[PDB]
């Protein structure tokens, strides 16, 4: 485009690009930060004269709407005003491409049309941290060879400017006359009043009214200093000195103008208000209120005699609204008609018409009209499988611990996890007492029984939590025990959670819960108090449904005002309606056409939609949710990012966010292809959102592209249409391939459903990956780069466009000055400062937030949660962060995974939650010089860059990346193995398949194949071990061998670990030792490591080392009371750490009394190819007197029943011989058992009784035998065995069989050791076995 400035009489300079008329214009220069209805917001007359900022960086999604057409009335249809009013727009992001089912035009057009300055590009966050509080901020903008002064428009008056100059009459023939005085009046007052029955008789804002008939009279606006408006004060000041009695009502300009003519003084704000989510307060009763505001002068709050104050803002406190003490005379301070904003006080226009309706009455006549003292409160956190539902980690729980210790209310905890990140906790957010107990009903009564708590919090530990306080009460037991359950009551729950109730309580409001099929999916997050006050704090548009696993922006981008206002408000209705005292999420799907909807649910409890809300708002949920069930009113609750104002507001975001479900495809399509974790990412684009949450996703992911990942081919054969229409593992790539096949946008939306506002982000990344790429080095200028950053693109992708390296693309972009800018989550859009160390960055931006003179330590995360990769590493994060801080050591946390606690920004001193990319990473370290960082306790994805990090200028703390990289080499670790004689099985990287051959051949089949392939002599019959150990200067200063029980297999990370050593040598344990000895002087080693072993009687072989904090950290710690993290953390950064009382390998720490076990939280079948696999994740870790009764209490607290009828048994055909003791042991216990019908007639024909039963997919076959679904359902099944079988022919039943043992909520085994266990254990042995700290 043409260019133009913004340049602000403070010397404030701003490089734009424009989209509108282009011209230059001279005003006052505002900010409103109000989000949505810029069509609205644009055609109020409140902004004659004025250059208004937009907060919404992303500005003209739905176009314009039929400018030109009239409503019945002769008003606008779509508009507030019959043209626009701004002087001009400032905005960052202009979508040219618009997409809406009300547009006609883009916003550039209807702008051009009316003359109206607009310039994109410029950071409008930076201009509303420039202009606020400083009173009157006079700016222009300003084209090459148009040069304009600055005027200050507030020096005329304004009010006659935009007033009618003739009297119009709108509502002609109704019965009740209403005199309104334009004072610039928005259409929606008349339309308002007109729907209540007015005859609107609208007049000049220096009419005489006063000597006029009518029944009431109302005063609106609008712009300009009110001061300058005195024919109109001395002629509302006769009507107040008169004996006329006929209702009277203010609006905002109205507030201004009644309070001057009754002798109150006006003056211009510091702070003005303009917004959509300004809270203000009832005096008389309390009641709080969102409102739209849109006003820079206000009353003082000394009032004249018979006057007084009505509303209050609750943020600074300035007056808003007044009312007479006997005369039916008001004024409010906002706009109760919005349009745009929250339509909350509408019901002040009910108010006008009752008052005209008496004769006479006070506005306060015909207005709408820490209780619970608790000492001790029981908080269930985390527990085990919910039947037909996915598994859920939630520990928001402490943030309930947090908010009751800030009231001193005593606090106990349940969880079960021994090892859980959510009882890691030293400080304000460590419960009183913590019970490591399963979250059950008999379990939760005993700790009632022990405990006597007065109240109960069952909201915050996800659906197992809620079903066990709903059991709780429903048996009487909290009303037996006089525990009152705080927050939404237990009926109220009931009525969400039943579908039948909850449709007749809906009805009862006339909302509704069929295909939503390519509906809009919107949802909300509501906070209602014990006071009735109930606000949104953020919404969310899905982009992408393929279960709650969506692809989710924040906050919504297609809806209008008036389609996002409609949800807005239902949500409200409903929230209140359902009696939530508390959080709330309600999930809506909107016609994509039209302003038809339905409610699909309701959450009253905790959920992942509200800790997404809480990551992408910086409004902490769950520690209000717990504020509110002590009874205390969001007023009384403070902001934590602000710090200066409350929790009754709702948050306004000067960037977008965008989550992607973590898929399970690191093994390498839907059926059994589930969401194991989820990324958010903030960008001030939708494209820089958009691009860094794909890459969060996993490192093979460059960004938005339509080629596929590792170097993968399109088949030759691809249909592209198919591709679309159904869930693949490669949907994304496939939308990008179908943009660039030149597929039409409308055809991707029909197919996908993709709203095509998306797709044309899209393609705008598509076709700067174009332009790119016929660039180089020298041709690209550093518009096209910025422009390229600002959309997303890495350094890598640019490179591989211009035929450059990474590095060399980093330089090159450094060398023009194109680099990323620090932005605060704040909450606000800048309202008020923050000091919030809540953390994103940017390439749209002109300035950074915070200073960079803390040098502190990077801590990196873990990135998503996937398999192998889970909540373990969120407690290693929790306690690095910690020892760090308790050392005085300033920290940096980077992260990108919203599921975890460790991205607290109140446990660490700068929280950026970022990618962790090599890129990003050097930006963050390098703008802040940080004094190091730590890469060996977040998993692999940190300690992948530790070569990368070290070769662009940080500091590793630690071992060497030199030797890391060594020790993660297999060629190179394999040969320091040999030289110090460390055994290890044969293996070779092999080329050809002729190679591969040789090599399987040369030590015997089978062998392990893994990602130029590494094959692997596999051992059979072995034992594996892990060592987790902590080294200083080469030498092992802690460790602790575990066992897993499992053989050792293809699945390591899948296997359950003993805690000390139970079926392994003495002598291999010295070996395993003596080699950990070897490998930690090898590798210099000064951190955290593990090593894993092979174990076969004496033989001992090293599988790898990890050169990094394990899984096994957690566990290990909690197990031996010493915390492996903590002295990791303090070898790496050079703190001293006395030895005497480590498990040193001279002096271990064995425990005697006790044996510790760690299993998985939640495992679930996966069909291949043709293979069925297990697939787990989660923790839960217990203790036990032995590994038999550690075992049964792992069972309890993964939420099963311990089974006692009856046991399918399910083996494959050459396995009988090895199992046929085990059959008989767990017949001899009382099991009855079940089998496929070859497998019942072998057990019998061997004296062991059994039952058969029908394959799944022959259950038609034989009617005689029973189905296993059948058995399951009715209780004589209460576990499944079913162990690898490799029979082709059986593969699908059993995946079916062990699908229907999950979703039954049974314990399923499918490995013979484990098997064993269990049926030593039950041999061996509910509430008796159970534990407690
Ligand atoms: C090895 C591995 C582990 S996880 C992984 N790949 C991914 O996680 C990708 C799969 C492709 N993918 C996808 O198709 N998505 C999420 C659909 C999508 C739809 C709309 C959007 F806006 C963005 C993504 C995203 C993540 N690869
Ligand atoms: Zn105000």
């Amino acid at each position: 485009a043409q260019t133009a400035h913004i340049v602000l009489e403070d010397g404030t300079k701003m490089k734009g690009y424009s989209f509108g008329h282009p011209s230059s214009v001279a005003g006052e220069v505002v900010f409103n930060t109000g989000l949505g209805g810029y069509p609205e917001a644009i055609t109020d007359p409140a902004y004659k004269g004025q250059i208004l900022t937009m907060a919404n960086p992303i500005i003209g999604n739905g176009g314009a709407p039929d400018t030109t057409a009239l409503d019945e009335l002769g008003l606008s249809k779509y508009l507030e005003s019959n043209g626009i009013k701004v002087s001009g727009l400032l905005v960052l992001d202009y979508s040219k491409d618009y997409n809406h089912w009300l547009a006609t035009k883009s916003l550039g057009q209807w702008l051009q049309e009316e003359k109206v300055p607009a310039i994109y590009g410029v950071d409008t966050r930076m201009l509303t941290k420039i202009i606020r509080d400083k009173g009157t901020m006079l700016g222009k903008i300003e084209f090459e060879g148009q040069p304009v002064d600055f005027v200050d428009p507030n020096k005329q008056n304004l009010i006659a400017e935009v007033s009618t100059k003739d009297v119009k009459v709108y509502g002609k023939g109704n019965p009740t006359k209403v005199v309104a005085v334009d004072c610039g009046i928005k259409n929606n007052v008349i339309r308002l009043l007109v729907k209540r029955g007015a005859e609107v008789h609208l007049v000049p804002w220096n009419h005489d009214f006063t000597k006029m008939e009518y029944d009431g009279i109302l005063i609106a606006g609008g712009p300009g200093n009110p001061a300058l408006a005195e024919p109109l004060i001395q002629n509302v000041r006769k009507i107040l000195e008169s004996d006329r009695k006929e209702p009277l009502f203010g609006i905002s300009t109205g507030n201004l103008i009644t309070g001057l003519a009754a002798g109150a003084k006006t003056y211009k704000m510091s702070m003005a208000n303009r917004g959509q989510n300004q809270p203000v307060l009832n005096i008389t009763n309390k009641q709080a209120f969102i409102t739209a505001q849109n006003h820079g002068y206000a009353l003082d709050n000394t009032l004249p005699a018979g006057w007084k104050p009505l509303f209050v803002n609750v943020n600074d406190q300035t007056n808003e609204g007044i009312m007479h003490e006997s005369k039916p005379f008001f004024a409010v301070q906002f706009h109760p008609e919005v349009t745009p904003g929250p339509i909350d006080t509408e019901y002040l226009f009910d108010s006008f018409f009752s008052l005209i309706k008496k004769g006479k009455a006070t506005t306060i006549t015909s207005v709408l009209p820490s209780r619970v003292e608790v000492s001790k409160v029981l908080i269930l956190g985390s527990g085990g499988l919910s039947i037909g539902q996915a598994g859920e980690f939630d520990y928001s729980g402490s943030q309930a611990v947090k908010a009751m210790k800030e009231e001193n209310v005593k606090t106990v905890l349940m969880n079960p996890n021994i090892a859980s990140v959510q009882t890691n906790e030293v400080g304000l957010k460590q419960a009183d007492t913590v019970y490591f107990l399963p979250i059950t009903p008999q379990f939760v009564t005993e700790v009632i029984k022990a405990e006597q708590p007065d109240g109960l919090i069952l909201g915050m530990g996800g659906q197992t939590a809620l079903n066990c306080g709903v059991e709780l009460f429903k048996r009487g037991v909290l009303k037996e025990y006089g525990v009152k359950v705080l927050g939404t009551s237990v009926e109220s729950i009931m009525a969400t959670e039943d579908r039948q109730l909850f449709s007749d309580k809906l009805n009862e409001i006339n909302e509704k819960i069929k295909s939503v099929t390519g509906w809009k999916e919107i949802e909300y997050e509501v906070v209602r108090d014990a006071d009735d006050n109930c606000v949104t704090v953020c919404n969310m548009e899905n982009v992408d449904a393929m279960t709650g696993d969506s692809v989710v922006v924040a906050p919504a981008q297609t809806l209008s005002n008036a389609e996002f206002q409609m949800l807005r408000r239902t949500s409200i209705n409903v929230v209140r309606h359902l009696g939530i005292v508390g959080e709330c999420n309600i999930q809506f799907a909107l016609h994509p056409t039209s302003m038809e909807y339905c409610i699909i649910e309701v959450n009253a409890r905790l959920s992942r939609s509200s800790a997404l809300a809480s990551k992408a708002t910086g409004y902490p949920l769950a520690f209000i949710a717990a504020k509110i069930a002590l009874g205390i009113p969001l007023p009384e609750i403070k902001n934590v990012v602000s710090g200066k104002t409350s929790a009754c507001f709702e948050p306004s975001l000067d960037y977008m966010v965008t989550k992607i479900p973590r898929w399970d495809l690191d093994r390498f399509i839907g059926s059994s292809m589930k969401s194991v974790g989820e990324v958010m990412a903030i960008g001030r684009t939708f494209e820089e959102s958009f691009q860094k949450a794909l890459r969060m996703c996993h490192p093979s992911i460059e960004g938005f592209t339509p080629r596929l990942p590792m170097n993968k081919e399109w088949p030759s054969n691809l249909d592209l249409r198919k591709e679309l229409s159904e869930p693949s593992s490669t949907r994304i790539y496939a939308i990008a391939k179908a943009i660039d096949d030149n597929m039409s946008l409308d055809e991707i939306e029909k197919l996908t459903y993709i709203d095509k506002w998306f797709l044309y982000k899209m393609r705008d990344i598509l076709n700067m990956e174009k332009t790119l790429k016929g660039l180089n080095s020298e041709s690209m200028t550093e518009e096209t780069l910025k422009r390229a950053k600002e959309i997303g693109f890495s350094d890598k992708q640019i490179s591989k466009c211009l035929g450059l390296t990474e590095a060399q693309t980093r330089e090159l972009r450094l060398k023009k000055n194109i680099h990323p800018w620090v932005k605060q989550i704040d909450t606000l859009a800048a309202e008020y400062p923050s000091v919030t160390n809540y953390l994103y960055v940017t390439y749209n931006g002109q300035e950074h937030d915070v200073n960079f003179d803390d040098h502190g330590m990077m801590v990196l995360g873990c990135g998503p949660y996937h398999i192998g990769s889970s909540v373990e590493f969120d407690w290693c994060a929790v306690s690095s962060i910690r020892t760090l801080r308790q050392l005085g050591k300033k920290t940096v946390v980077v992260n990108c995974n919203p599921e975890t606690v460790s991205t607290d920004f109140d446990e660490c001193d700068k929280l950026y939650f970022e990618e962790l990319s090599l890129e990003r990473i050097l930006d963050i370290y390098h703008q802040e010089a940080c004094g190091g960082c730590i890469i060996s306790v977040g998993g692999q994805i940190p300690n992948n860059l530790a070569v990368p990090l070290y070769k662009n200028g940080v500091k590793i703390m630690g071992t060497s990346p030199l030797q890391i990289d060594r020790a993660e080499d297999r060629s190179i670790f394999s040969a320091v193995l040999d030289e110090l004689k460390v055994a290890q099985a044969p293996w070779k990287a092999v080329n050809t398949l002729n190679e591969a051959l040789e090599f399987a051949k040369s030590v015997d089949y089978p062998c392990l194949l893994r990602p130029p392939v590494v094959l692997t002599k596999f051992v059979e019959g072995a034992r594996e071990v892990e060592m987790d150990a902590v080294g200083k200067d080469g030498r092992v200063i802690s460790h602790a061998i575990s066992e897993h029980v499992e053989d050792a297999g293809v699945h390591s990370g899948d296997a359950t670990l003993m805690l000390p050593t139970q079926t392994i040598s003495q002598g291999a344990i010295e070996k395993v030792k003596d080699a950990t000895r070897k490998i930690a002087k090898a590798f210099a080693i000064s951190g955290p490591f593990n090593v894993q072993f092979l174990v076969k009687g004496n033989d001992v072989l090293v599988i790898e080392c990890n050169l990094r904090a394990s899984r096994s950290f957690p566990f290990v710690s909690k197990t031996l009371g010493v915390d492996f993290i903590d002295v990791a953390t303090k070898v790496m950064i050079g703190e001293n750490v006395d030895e005497k009382h480590l498990p040193t390998l001279d002096h271990p720490i064995i425990p005697a009394d006790y044996v510790a076990i760690k299993a998985p939280m939640f495992s679930w079948p996966r069909l291949r190819d043709l293979r069925c696999e297990m697939a787990s994740t989660g923790e839960v870790a217990c203790f036990g007197e032995g590994i038999h009764t550690a075992f049964l209490k792992a069972m309890l607290s993964t939420g099963f029943k311990i089974p006692q009828k009856g046991i399918l048994i399910g083996i494959q055909q050459s396995f009988r011989p090895r199992f046929l003791g085990v059959a008989e042991q767990l017949h001899n216990e009382g099991f009855k058992l079940f089998a496929t019908e070859a497998t019942s007639d072998w057990l019998n024909a061997n004296n062991v009784p059994a039952t058969p039963v029908a394959w799944p997919s022959q259950e038609g076959q034989n009617p005689s035998l029973s189905s296993i679904r059948k058995l399951i359902r009715d209780g004589s099944i209460d576990l499944v065995i079913n162990l690898p079988n490799n029979n082709t022919k059986f593969v699908h039943d059993n995946y079916v069989i062990r699908r229907t043992a999950v979703d039954s909520g049974i314990p399923l085994l499918t490995n013979f050791q484990v098997t064993k266990l269990f049926a030593e254990a039950v041999q061996k042995s509910s509430k008796s076995l159970f534990h407690y700290r």
